[PDB]
């Protein structure tokens, strides 16, 4: 398959954000799109090589939870396009304009997002920056699991990377289990409203002591009927040691499990 997009074809619009490699737009192209993009014709093999790279990512992922991708562009500009979502990311909904989910809908909110790392962990993929951002709502309904372009096979958001991933040594300290911690740190996300560590309120302190194991979420902060299944499960995606974090399948599991012994 070909999924190049011809030039001319895109009606690029209003701008969105600075992702990975360039801009986010709204665009049009067989109805409404998004455009990440690089604003220079001036492509150094180090960009032209993560843009080749994102897209044979992107170019693997067919499930409902990940978000759709559709096709790249070269000329004029590298740009790559999705599917737009109706309902923005998780991360404005839970911190921007703070709506309060239902304990359901959260819960499916992690069911749905586990079950999209599972399948992109089946297809031997890494995310690699997983976060409320990169999560978005599709008519406030089916979540869509976004920004792939760090990601592989075989950046100043911290506070989702693992110690391990914080700390560096191997060039290849990410893992489906440093995922696994990212995921973590959404279902605390998720369950209490809010973002780890805001007591503290120096940056580079919270990179230092995640790495270190001095710091880390604080779990009394859930929801009082948030289930105790749940707070435990937390827990295993947070463990400070990459080695006794559960993979996507068993998350899975236990959400799907708790979900059905539920009021
Ligand atoms: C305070 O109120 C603000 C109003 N919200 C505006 C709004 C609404 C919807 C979106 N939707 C949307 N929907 C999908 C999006 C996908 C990517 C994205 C990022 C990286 N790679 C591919 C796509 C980036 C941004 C995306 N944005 C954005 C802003």
């Amino acid at each position: 398959d070909d999924w190049e997009i011809p030039d001319g074809q895109i009606t690029v619009g209003q701008r969105i954000g600075s992702g990975s490699f360039g801009t986010v737009y709204k665009g049009k192209w067989h109805g409404d799109v998004a455009v990440k993009m690089l604003n220079v014709t001036a492509p150094t093999p180090q960009q032209l090589q993560a843009f080749k790279n994102e897209v044979g990512v992107l170019r693997k992922t067919r499930h409902v939870n990940i978000l759709l991708f559709m096709g790249y562009s070269t000329k004029p500009q590298l740009a790559i396009v999705t599917q737009w979502c109706e309902g923005s990311s998780l991360y404005h909904h839970l911190h921007i304009i703070e709506t309060k989910f239902e304990m359901i809908k959260l819960i499916d909110i992690a069911r749905q997002t586990a079950q999209g790392m599972d399948y992109l962990h089946a297809k031997s993929i890494i995310h690699r920056d997983l976060k409320s951002n990169n999560i978005f709502l599709h008519e406030d309904l089916t979540v869509k699991i976004g920004d792939f372009g760090l990601a592989t096979v075989k950046s100043g958001s911290i506070l989702w990377m693992a110690p391990e991933v914080i700390r560096m040594q191997d060039k290849n300290p990410y893992s489906f289990q440093s995922d696994v911690y990212a995921f973590g740190i959404v279902l605390y996300e998720l369950m209490t409203g809010q973002l780890p560590y805001s007591n503290i309120n120096n940056r580079d302190q919270i990179i230092f002591m995640v790495g270190r194991g001095y710091l880390s979420p604080d779990l009394s902060k859930v929801r009082s009927n948030c289930p105790k299944a749940m707070k435990r499960l937390m827990a295993e995606c947070l463990k400070k040691k990459r080695d006794e974090r559960p993979l996507f399948p068993q998350i899975l599991a236990s959400i799907e499990l708790l979900a059905r012994s539920l009021p």
